[PDB]
DNA sequence: TCCACCGG
DNA sequence: CCGGTGGA
């Protein structure tokens, strides 16, 4: 049950057929930002930061 | 509440510093994976799913 | 104070002048790895792992 | 036990889930800078350096 | 005054009209590498160094 | 052994850690450049040439 | 800042 | 086929 800048938004992403982490979702709930524009940066930053994340690679000490 | 050699797992990724995103853990209960080598492999194939997801490049009408 | 192995690999890091966070160290030591394969190998997960953490982008909402 | 802006940039950080190597809080403390806008500068360009380092490539003689 | 091999590939970089930084030729002899293959792995590895090198960003306390 | 000023820009190249290549301070030491504004861009504009530099790509007649 | 090209 | 680097 979310805002309409934010719903704005996450179809513009499901245009994409890009699903949106949900970890990004509940981070995006707790900051009401205002503009679509300030959802639009928010959510591309985090997106980055789970590219990121989930590059990290695992060490294997029992494979 | 988790599965003895799932929580195996998930504190090796704690020990080297890697988030696992939450819809991972979800998908991961739905399925009692049996050894802890199934459980980790599932978690990376997912890992990499959400890797590719997460640089997946947004089509904007605006920015 | 270290490991002969661990020793070894981290003057390879000094003979091609890379510094090594100290962060690496300390997850390092907390590891006994026993070849200097291992050593090199766990190290150069971590150098990724930061390589990309520092990649990671600050959401700015104050400039 | 750091200046009062020091603190708030940290926080910054760790509200976006970014760990800052330790190196980085060492060299942070040697310079007292005076507002959030410096230590933010000082800081995201100590990242860099560390992208950087992190990414230089070693060669092996041994393997 | 140089091996025979090292002779060879600093010449290979001559007729692509590349220069050598002089730290690289200085950690090139103390190594005595035996192939042309390891010469040019060394110093391409170099060349990526100071590439890196170069590029990080001077933090500015006064300018 | 260098002027004042020379001095007092490299040691900001320092405190960022940042090695200087030594064709550079050797270029620096032949034009006495009088301000510490002047120094730093002429460092700087040769730290780019360097990183160009030493990006430009070998042919290899090897491989 | 975004798009395209080359390398692993 | 994916990831990183360079150029517009």
């Amino acid at each position: 049950n979310l805002s309409a800048c934010e719903v704005a938004v996450l179809d513009l992403y499901e245009q994409s057929n890009i699903r949106i982490p949900s970890d990004i979702i509940e981070d995006l709930v707790n900051q009401r930002l205002q503009s679509e524009q300030e959802v639009l940066n928010y959510i591309e930053t985090q997106r980055t930061y789970w590219k990121l994340e989930n590059q990290k690679k695992l060490y294997r000490g029992s494979l």
